[PDB]
């Protein structure tokens, strides 16, 4: 019969460390005490490129503290923005972690991300539109490839079990989490840092997600506009954050003395075939991720206490997703909405709401989900707003979806 | 006790259908027959970008036949390049299989490739620049997203079981094999579309690579540029394709009547933690790559009578995967290096020469390496040259490597 965590067919995984940079703070304490008393990351947007192109959406959550402010002359001209925050990320985490010496040959690196070092593609265009092709650099290859954030974290922190870089849009940061949890129980290493990076609010990506028709305008309350469930969402908002955690198996973390935050228990992957760029209207394929999670985890729905949606805030996405969560079986658990506060960082999305889904269960409490006052009929979920939710949540799942039909599912519990 | 392919503990896989685009043929049938006959698809660049910068690197090999004379005029815009050469390697794999009802629900697409849709992030920021937010397609997200030709093709063939998009620079066409393999073996589909593609050789993509004094610039002689392990290489060439397998568990295959073309056994990924650019010189994670390929397959190195070697024709390069081959106890295998003819496809070439792989095993026949006239003492290979050389061949591994440090190893058995 079937492998599966409970039944000790694959490793118990735990994770042992967590960080993350978001609009709320550089901290991942702190922006879990700000998401416990309600605050939010998304203000008006004061970059003079708002105004330099009128654009229409004029609201999001920079991270509260930059990236730049800590990197060293030579890292602003030898890597892209999201290797600098992979490299940022890699050793706060590593550091977090109390800075092990794990054997390099089973330490693996899994970094989803949107798209990769693509400001240097423009500068690169640019330098050699203007002055010819001895003006392109000879770091331009690697700062614009997608796989060079995890890269760089792979070379800084020395994993030699591999170095991957899944891309699912939305949900790269969630499924590079289920890549680093199926190299460890297919047993190619014992150690992974997994999770995902993303590059800042600027004018293109803001005018290229602005001409789908996806995005809050609602500029006069910033604050205001991420409504993840809530009847009068009028699209998601942007908001910067990058997030890594440690995993390790069991064993790994008890003989090394660390002290896991909570276990990774299952995986699913799956997709859609339905659209580029909508969800399936009836969630069963995302559905199905989150029930295939379960399978490997050896859990049933019943036993999810809590589920931590994608939840984007647009009228078709969330729709899709309260209908995937019924298909799983799991619309009884308590749902938090992460975007509400902290917005939509694409590619490193996915992976700060694992980290979130780490934190309710190692701290007993769901932050509530900001913006929520009117619910929508077509959700019929329980959303946790208002104030925390408190309880002794055992097991939990976080959703992740993306452009591409792209459906990832990870079931957490409590260590 | 650990599963392997040999031992019944991952189900059997099997190879039922091949397609590949090349500066050879259109047709991978012909491909092959040309690749036996002694055929380089290495030319003089007769593009006009190729004068007006007066590039260093004025050699290459462009698709026999161009994509886009296959594609349609709303394909031309609303599609990406690699898009658009995903559509139809997918529509012409399928069409190979019998054009098979597979249970969707068990059916993965992955394929890797280099970048994305990068062309559309160019014209998105020259139209934005010219004329405003307003300017930018709807459709440029759709089309710049890495993960955007797998999309493609899960929603055109109808794959609901997972559509993934690893990205590993030059070894992300075998990576997507690998991913593809472990999608089956873990039990989460039955058949894949596996592969990778790439975009063709244009001015920005010469001027960045060639600024890393990676490329021969042999123009004189464009068909002898290209010379893996030949004591007088001088650096790799460009040479465009696309290439996707259909894998799917043996029980399947057998069910629905096809035709094994050769058996996948199993894959290991690794990586070097040296260099972002250079391969580790003692090839000691790229051997052990092969090294777990073959404990999944249930393999010896004693076993493996073939290797394809990445092979890119750089000095440190081939040097490097000599002594990963030695490593792995595999040196005593026959090699071939198949860049030395196809030049280099970046995100496509692991995915070609895993085909050319399957195609060796099947019709027991290795082509000549191209321009292999030197032995290097330092490589010390048996590596195929003068003409094709028969065999038996019965297991093989297919070797590919990237920037960043990506070792990935396929192992192939005869069917
Ligand atoms: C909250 C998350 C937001 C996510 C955003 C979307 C993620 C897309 C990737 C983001 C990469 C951008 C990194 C910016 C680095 C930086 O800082 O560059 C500024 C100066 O402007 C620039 O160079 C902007 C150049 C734009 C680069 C091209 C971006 C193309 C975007 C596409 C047209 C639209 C998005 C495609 C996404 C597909 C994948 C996800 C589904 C510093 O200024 P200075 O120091 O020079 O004064
Ligand atoms: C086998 C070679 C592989 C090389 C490719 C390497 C991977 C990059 C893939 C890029 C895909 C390009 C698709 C070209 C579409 C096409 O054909 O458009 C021409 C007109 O030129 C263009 O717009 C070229 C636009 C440039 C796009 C930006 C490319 C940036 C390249 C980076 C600076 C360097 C490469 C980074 C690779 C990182 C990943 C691999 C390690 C027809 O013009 P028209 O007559 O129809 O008007
Ligand atoms: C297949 C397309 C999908 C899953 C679209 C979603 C719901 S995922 C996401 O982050 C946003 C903004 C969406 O619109
Ligand atoms: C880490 C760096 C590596 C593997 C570099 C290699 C050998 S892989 C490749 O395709 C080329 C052109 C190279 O130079
Ligand atoms: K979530
Ligand atoms: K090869």
């Amino acid at each position: 019969s079937q492998p599966s965590t409970a039944n000790g067919g694959f490793p118990s995984v735990v994770v042992t460390a967590v960080t993350a940079t978001t609009s709320i703070s550089p901290d991942i304490e702190s922006t879990w005490k700000g998401l416990l008393a309600g605050e939010s990351g998304i203000h008006a947007l004061e970059d003079e490129f708002v105004t330099k192109w009128d654009l229409a959406v004029k609201i999001g959550g920079h991270l509260k503290d930059p990236v730049d402010s800590h990197m060293g002359r030579l890292d602003m001209r030898r890597m892209s923005y999201v290797q600098r925050m992979g490299k940022l990320l890699g050793g706060q985490l590593w550091e977090s972690a109390g800075s092990p010496e794990v054997d390099p040959d089973r330490f693996a690196v899994v970094v989803g991300t949107g798209l990769g070092g693509a400001e240097r593609i423009v500068e690169s265009y640019d330098l050699m539109n203007a002055g010819g092709p001895r003006k392109v650099s000879p770091l331009a290859v690697q700062m614009i490839m997608p796989n060079g954030a995890a890269a760089v974290i792979g070379l800084q922190l020395g994993a030699r079990a591999g170095v991957m870089t899944p891309v699912s849009a939305q949900s790269s940061g969630s499924e590079a989490i289920a890549h680093a949890w199926r190299q460890i129980v297919m047993g190619d290493a014992d150690v992974a840092v997994c999770g995902g990076v993303e590059g800042p609010i600027e004018a293109l990506p803001i005018a290229a997600f602005s001409m789908m028709r996806a995005m809050s305008t609602r500029n006069d309350e910033p604050e205001r506009a991420s409504r993840p469930f809530d009847k009068d969402r009028d699209g998601f908002v942007f908001g910067e954050a990058g997030a890594l955690m440690l995993i390790e198996t069991e064993e790994h973390a008890k003989a090394r003395g660390a002290k896991p935050l909570a276990r990774l228990l299952g995986a699913g992957i799956t997709s859609d075939a339905f659209h580029m760029v909508a969800p399936a209207a009836d969630g069963v394929r995302a559905g199905r991720a989150m029930t295939r999670s379960l399978e490997l985890a050896g859990l049933s729905p019943a036993d999810i206490d809590h589920v931590n949606a994608h939840g984007t805030a647009t009228p078709i996405g969330d729709a899709a997703e309260a209908n995937a969560i019924r298909v799983a079986g799991c619309d009884q658990a308590a749902v938090y909405a992460p975007k509400s506060a902290l917005g939509h960082s694409i590619g490193a999305v996915g992976a700060l709401e694992s980290v979130l889904t780490v934190l309710t269960l190692r701290d007993g409490v769901i932050p509530p989900t900001l913006n929520y006052e009117t619910p929508d009929p077509e959700i019929d979920l329980d959303v946790v707003a208002g104030e925390p939710r408190y309880g002794d949540y055992r097991y939990a799942v976080n959703n992740s979806f993306g452009f591409g039909g792209h459906n990832v599912a990870l079931a957490f519990g409590r260590y």
